[PDB]
């Protein structure tokens, strides 16, 4: 028979309906000491009553209009589910015990149970609010069609919003039923496809225990993420919100699904300091003329067909039929969600479901023999119509709304729809919560072009304007790279500085970069500068300071030669071998010239001659000075033999292993020296040793004859010059052995100039002075 | 009402049952051109028929029992579900319409949910034997559901435990899109995230999935690189994907099976063994029912009047009709190989047995009571004549009894039992080629968190014919010389091995960042451990140190010998020619100046480098003061006084000390002692040079003279060698750094001192 409380009217064709007039059942749990009784409902639902009114209005208008079903009256039989499976199953047993269509339930689990029962007898069921993707399976739910889309697009939209605002550190919360779980799974898949890290994920219910509530609250508090995505309804979300308000946890960003984005259970001013600035999804609104007047024309006395109106009035005016009420009140004098609304969405879905059933019936009525949807093109009988025939016509139906929009059901009985994005604000007039549109979501568009948000219209946490931060890690700038933190996701990391020789340019770099082998890292490891070249050369202090002196010395020896040629007749110049003084002076010229190879860029030919040139010149000079004394042509044989021995040594050295240039970068890694090694060391030792031996022989021979004052005391000055040569060579040995930079080149030229100047002066100063 | 074929008997109390005698319905595109008819299920289920026989046997045993419910008969009313929700609601609508007191539940979790929604309306107890979904464990929605099987939270935790125990971190998952696979896979995902395990892919399958979906799932499996796949499904829902994978020949995966298909005969076939061999799965505890095999063998299409499925069972077993040939109801049931009588362990059959006996024990507890000792309001009882379903449910909630083995059976506040698990492995029969499941472990539940799993490796064949544990990590481990690096867009599971730079090292094998050892250390070439920094200074053991020491000691003894010969020959007129006392003091000062070069040897200490310079300054100023004059001790003291002043005030102000150089090289440290303030060192240098220059001038003023054996030019030469040797020092001092700065220092000191001694005392020594 069904529950006593009902709405019912008599007609030729009867329609069923299920609406949640209450929010749930009483908390008392029976221990089965006595006979179980009927469980009672506790809280009222003005929105659900409005939905029921919408269905009744649609049926009454259909019966009024003589263009949809002439000569045919439609009846209804509507019950209350109280948001629970047990009460909705009792009514469905009365439906199948006749109705040809049922306007479905609100919750997904309730709709699943009702559809399981109703598909046994092929009674079509049109739901207005159940959006679970599990109801699209046509192998299980053979009679289920709906006027609302499923939540795959809504989860994709949540991921799109998260990617738009550039967050990667979020938490999720879902209700423990067929609405929350599939939605949170689809969101998890999309988020992991978009590289988003989820911190925690918990479940809740309207009948959750205190320990579970505390545990969820403590997880939320212990987490460091700020954005929380919630897939639930108001009845299942209220206890957690109450506990969170009690614990005073603020500063979080909420992303709501459509089921509670506009719920009056949560949108309370006492909670606004926690759930302010909420961003959610809301479906498209429709328009139904005359509906508000129909709603305000309710009365427990003239609504004989309706039964819930008595309890409606009692819970509206707080009376009984706690003072007694005369029934003369006004619904406009009390503030309830009943007539206080701005947009109708699920009421419009109710309207659409009723009109879908009516249009299928009219399609059955109109068809002509031979042009049918049944076997042999036959046409159904309107006076004996059946539920399966109505279901077939519903699966082959499309029509046009009152706004000119076209309604078509797909192969899964699903429709396609648009979403809108709203933000929660505080009304400055009375402190109530107002829902302000800030965007939308387009489903007919392509991937990546479905979402539009006006950020300037969004208030964050209710009273701010700066986009929040939820990332688990502050990005580190150039010159540093990311480092793994163990046991944590990829979104959380530490940054460390890049070492020498490597650098990073772009932010959020996972590895430093090495510059090619002519560069070095900067001071901050952001750009690799050029490797500085360093070597003694011209246009530099030491180079000019040394060649200017080389030019001065070459001019001095040229002048000396000029004085000698001019005075080629004075007897003082005579008895000093004219054939050997010129050779000595020209060798001095050559030594001064060879002192110029040591300064410059070390090409492969400068370093093949810079040493042998000076060796040859000095051996020639010492050979000249070792025979110039008459206490010994045949004298030219000595200079020729000495110079030829030296030349032989240098040529065999150059044949076995010529020296070459060398770019040096091993001593230091920031500056690269271009200094040329000598190639071989035994031959260099030969070259040095021959000259040192000749110098020693000359020193000994001159030390033999110091006392003689003939020839202006030649031997003493010879000893002086050989001495200065020897000490100036000995002094710089550690510098020669500690080759570091460009100082080694300078000391070579210093020694060359010192020795040559000493020899020239000690030989010719007195001779020129007495001459002039 | 209800289906035509059924099992039914008469009694005072009637029991309901639901068993899957078919694997599913003949699905087809039913266009609604004509009135829809009843659908027909196709594939016969011998295991389901065995479960039905277990229920019937239990009821017959209870009726034969005199102790349990005497003078009372139990009846039954059993239907077939064909594994579908539609065919189970048709049967349930007759249960709630002789009244039914209890129903032995269904197999599938979704079917059980749909049935329980309707049975809890009338408070009819429902005891399921195979539904293990955790959604059925909340008592707000399901008021009269109990089960003789545990729920899947323990199984998911055990799967995570096994994965962690075998050291894998790269897996994929596959589930069935029903109330069984999804919550189980979700619990597994949470456990694996807790245990730091990585999931590559996660797909859904169904018995009625399409070709495109099956090929897409196969392509996901082939594209992925993981080897271990965790599956939460049943045989009917898993068959199509397995057949497609077998056709495409994808070999080399590791399968971890839940108890629904771990022993399923649909998947365990020799043809598929090359894809699903070496499967590791779960199984419940096995029971013992002593008189069950004979009862099963006693089936007959004519003697079993009360059984309606016996005729179809016979037809499917013997391929005949009651063109399929005619048959005789006298064949042998032992000559055909079907899962009917062929089995080693009864698990779901034992659960069916336990459900029936638990309902019986609740009824007996109702029957025997003492007034004032009842479970109802005023201690009163019910009556077995007019017992009711809610009273039976109350007693079932307050039931606690022991089975035939001797184990206590009781239900908690959620209606669930607790039970053990066994771990099995799929092998190949060496005699028949079939698939034989061999026990390899178990999973305790009464143990504390972390000691529940026991596994014995050596009994496992990994791919079917392999004896080595497979590798299923995203990337290979790093070494001690290298650390891991982040790959952008990929999880923390796989990485790249990046070598540490100079000055840093790593020790472990999975280091995420390599540190650095403190000062006086440096990383080696292999970057595994770091050697200590090498110290460097002019050491005595070094040959240069020994050479300088011998030179200084030789100079010391030479001056001592000169002093001794002067003292002994103090009567020679040549000693009186010059001053004897000044010669003595000058000799002692030359001794001091020679010995003052031993401070430049060894590791600089706090005082040594605070005295190396003042000693030489004082000694050389005395020596040159002696030469200049040569009373006179007054002038030598006056000349030394200002040097003493400068050195002592410098030591008071900024005493030098040893300093360590760590910023010049990498593996070599230097101890080059500070010079303090450069002003005092420069003042020392300048004053001693000025005195030497004054000596040079006053010696060159009278360089030509024969007195004192013509020594003025000798003094001039000594000062010349002093100046030149201390001038030809900067080009070797500025351009050299290291252990050579304190190497030519001693050279210059010794050269100057030896010259000063030889240019003076040699002539006077020669004549003597
Ligand atoms: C928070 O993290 C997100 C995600 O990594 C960052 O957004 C990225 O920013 C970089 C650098 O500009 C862009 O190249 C990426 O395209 C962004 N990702 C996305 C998905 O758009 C964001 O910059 C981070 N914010 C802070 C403050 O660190
Ligand atoms: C000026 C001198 N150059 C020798 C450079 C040198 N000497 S030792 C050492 C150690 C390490 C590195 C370099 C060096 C020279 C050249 C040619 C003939 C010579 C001669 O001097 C004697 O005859
Ligand atoms: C032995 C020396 N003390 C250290 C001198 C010194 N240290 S670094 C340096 C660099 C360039 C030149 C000199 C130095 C010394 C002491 C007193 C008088 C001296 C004298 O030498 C000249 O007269
Ligand atoms: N879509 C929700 C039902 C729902 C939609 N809008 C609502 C508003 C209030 C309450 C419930 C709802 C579900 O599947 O369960
Ligand atoms: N546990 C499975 C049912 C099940 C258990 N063992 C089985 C063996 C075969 C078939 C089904 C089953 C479920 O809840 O759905
Ligand atoms: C929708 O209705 C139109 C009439 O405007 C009809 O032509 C069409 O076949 C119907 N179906 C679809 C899928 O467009
Ligand atoms: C959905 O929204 C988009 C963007 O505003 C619009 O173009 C489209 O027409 C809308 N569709 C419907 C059916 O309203
Ligand atoms: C069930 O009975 C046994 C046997 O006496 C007893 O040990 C056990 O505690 C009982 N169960 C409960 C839940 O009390
Ligand atoms: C489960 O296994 C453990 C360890 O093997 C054992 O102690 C325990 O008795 C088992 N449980 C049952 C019910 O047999
Ligand atoms: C795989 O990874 C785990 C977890 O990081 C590690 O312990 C194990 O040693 C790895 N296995 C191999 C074979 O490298
Ligand atoms: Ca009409
Ligand atoms: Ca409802
Ligand atoms: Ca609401
Ligand atoms: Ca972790
Ligand atoms: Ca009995
Ligand atoms: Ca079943
Ligand atoms: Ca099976
Ligand atoms: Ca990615």
């Amino acid at each position: 028979y069904g529950p006593d409380q009902r709405a019912q009217k008599k007609g030729d064709i009867i329609l069923g309906g299920l609406f949640p007039i209450h929010f749930g059942v009483a908390a008392k749990d029976q221990d089965l000491k006595s006979r179980p009784e009927s469980v009672e409902c506790i809280r009222y639902n003005f929105r659900g009553f409005r939905w029921l009114q919408a269905m009744i209005f649609a049926i009454e208008e259909i019966n009024s209009s003589p263009a949809l079903l002439p000569n045919l009256t439609l009846g209804y039989r509507i019950f209350d589910t109280c948001n629970t499976v047990s009460k909705a199953l009792e009514a469905t047993l009365s439906f199948v015990a006749s109705t040809i269509a049922v306007v479905g339930a609100t919750g997904s689990g309730v709709s699943t149970a009702v559809a399981n029962l109703l598909g046994l007898f092929y009674i079509p069921q049109v739901s207005y609010a159940s959006s679970s993707r599990l109801l699209s399976n046509k192998n299980q739910f053979k009679s289920f069609l709906r006027t609302i889309p499923n939540d795959e697009h809504q989860a994709t939209a949540m991921a799109d919003i998260i990617e738009y605002f550039r967050w990667n550190w979020v938490g999720t919360i879902a209700a423990d039923d067929d609405y929350g779980r599939p939605g949170i799974e689809k969101f998890r898949e999309e988020a992991e496809e978009r590289d988003i890290c989820i911190d925690f994920s918990e479940l809740i219910s309207q009948y959750s225990d205190e320990e579970e509530i505390q545990h969820v609250v403590e997880v939320i508090q212990n987490s460091t993420a700020k954005v929380i995505v919630v897939f639930s309804s108001g009845p299942d979300l209220e206890p957690l919100i109450k506990e969170i308000v009690r614990r005073n946890i603020t500063g979080k960003i909420w992303l709501a699904s459509e089921a509670w984005a506009s719920s009056s259970l949560i949108a309370m001013p006492q909670y606004f300091h926690v759930v302010g600035g909420t961003i959610g999804f809301a479906l498209k609104a429709g328009q139904i003329p005359g509906f508000r007047e129909f709603l305000k024309k309710v009365h427990p006395r003239k609504s004989v067909h309706n039964g819930f109106a008595k309890e409606f009035w009692e819970e509206t005016f707080n009376c009984h039929l706690r003072p007694l009420c005369t029934g003369d009140e006004n619904i406009s004098s009390v503030e309830t969600p009943y007539i206080d609304y701005t947009h109708l969405r699920i009421s419009y879905n109710v309207y659409l479901a009723v009109y879908s059933i009516a249009h299928a019936l009219q399609d059955i009525y109109t068809c002509l023999p031979g042009r049918g949807l049944f076997t042999n093109g036959s046409c159904a009988d309107i006076k004996k119509v059946e539920a399966w025939q109505v279901l077939k016509h519903l699966r082959h139906l499309n029509f046009t709304n009152n706004m000119g929009e076209q309604v078509t059901f797909d192969e899964c009985g699903d429709l396609v729809g648009n979403y809108s994005i709203i933000n929660w604000h505080l009304s400055p007039e009375d402190g109530s919560i107002v829902f302000k549109e800030v965007g939308y979501y387009n489903v007919y568009a392509k991937k990546g072009e479905r979402l539009f948000i006006n950020e300037e219209k969004i208030l964050w946490s209710g009273f701010s304007r700066e986009v929040p931060f939820s990332n688990c890690s502050r990005d580190c700038l150039a010159g540093t790279r990311k480092g793994i933190i163990e046991g944590e996701p990829t979104c959380c990391f530490e940054c460390v500085e890049c070492p020498d020789g490597e650098y990073s340019d772009e932010t959020d770099a996972s590895a430093c970069n090495k510059c090619p082998d002519d560069f070095w890292s900067n001071e901050n490891h952001t750009s690799c500068i050029a490797k500085e070249i360093e070597f003694l050369s011209w246009t530099e202090p030491f180079g000019i300071a040394l060649t200017l002196f080389a030019v001065l010395g070459i001019f001095l020896t040229a002048f000396v030669l000029g004085v000698f040629i001019k005075f080629r007749n004075t007897p003082i110049v005579k008895a000093t071998n004219r054939e050997l003084s010129y050779l000595l002076l020209f060798s001095l010229l050559c030594c001064f010239s060879s002192s110029l190879f040591f300064i410059g860029e070390p090409q492969d030919w400068t370093c093949r001659l810079r040493q042998p040139a000076f060796g040859i010149s000095f051996v020639l000079c010492i050979s000249c000075i070792l025979v110039k004394t008459n206490r010994v042509n045949l004298q030219f044989l000595l200079v020729f033999l000495c110079t030829f021995m030296q030349i032989v040594i240098c040529v065999i050295w150059l044949y076995t292993a010529p020296p070459s240039s060398y770019r040096n970068q091993e001593l230091e890694d920031e500056i690269i020296f271009i200094t040329c090694h000598e190639g071989s060391l035994m031959a260099l030792g030969f070259l040095i040793g021959y000259t040192c031996l000749l110098a020693a022989i000359c020193f000994f021979f001159a030390f033999k004859s110091r006392k003689l004052p003939e020839n202006f005391n030649e031997a003493k000055f010879i000893t002086f010059s050989m001495l200065i040569f020897f000490i100036v060579w000995i002094s710089f040995i550690p510098a020669y052995a500690s080759t570091y930079g460009k100082f080694v080149s300078a000391v070579e030229v210093i020694a060359i100039l010192a020795a040559s100047f000493g020899l020239l002066a000690c030989i010719f100063f007195n001779k020129i002075y007495i001459i002039l």
